[PDB]
């Protein structure tokens, strides 16, 4: 392939994502860095589907709920920041307080 | 587990795909890179399973047709070239204007 | 991630290329085995298994008839550091593939 180190980073995300997304239907609550890769995952597909800022932001409210993940987790969250190609270019994505 | 500089980037070429048909699967278009990826994995899994260079060759062309993929992808896509290891030993497959 | 941590992921994703290719039928080679039983090592341990219940389990994760001929006697120890409720801990699989 060709990877820039940033491609290859929103690759590790989406791999963490789904090894996260595995354990959630297995019943485990997610632990702190499974619960940011998912998060972050979602940003990255939401961008890639088209999706604005805005949608992106609504709808990350919603992906884990405080009872997905440990005890503890979401206050360790208070801030997740992803950067996604969007149809004016990179962004920063801010999701704050996305766990409640 | 040790893995060598080539084995890596064939392990990167399948999660690269498995991303991207998850895409195929919600109904969106591929990319160019997206595109390259499907089709590497294809070749590599192709050898893997035991088929030979020809039959690899001849199989590639409906993995992804036209409409698959976004407006200027084929013509992006004259040749994609991946290595595999065959019963013979590692070849260089060339696949020409796979995607019609 | 750290390395140790990336080398976990890298784990996980060969173990998934190698379950697929089970799924479609194929005979494991032996480095897809090692993931396979590896991945299945620290699945067990995040899931909060113990060490012992982790041996006792992996024993039964292939069968001969799931990985090539000569796998089983390429394979006498497979050996997995994984993360426990009480730390980091080096568990081995003997002769896991019988
Ligand atoms: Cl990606
Ligand atoms: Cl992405
Ligand atoms: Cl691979
Ligand atoms: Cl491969
Ligand atoms: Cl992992
Ligand atoms: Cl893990």
């Amino acid at each position: 392939m060709h990877l820039t180190p940033r491609e290859f980073d929103k690759l590790v995300i989406h791999m963490l994502s789904d090894v996260a997304l595995k354990r959630k239907n297995k019943g485990l609550k997610l632990n702190h860095p499974e619960a940011v890769a998912v998060l972050s995952a979602y940003v990255l597909d939401g961008a890639r589907e088209g999706k604005t800022v805005e949608e992106v932001m609504d709808g990350a409210r919603s992906v884990l709920k405080a009872d997905d993940v440990m005890d503890g987790v979401p206050d360790l969250l208070p801030l997740i920041q992803v950067e996604a190609v969007f149809s004016d270019g990179s962004r920063l994505v801010s999701l704050h307080n996305p766990i409640t």
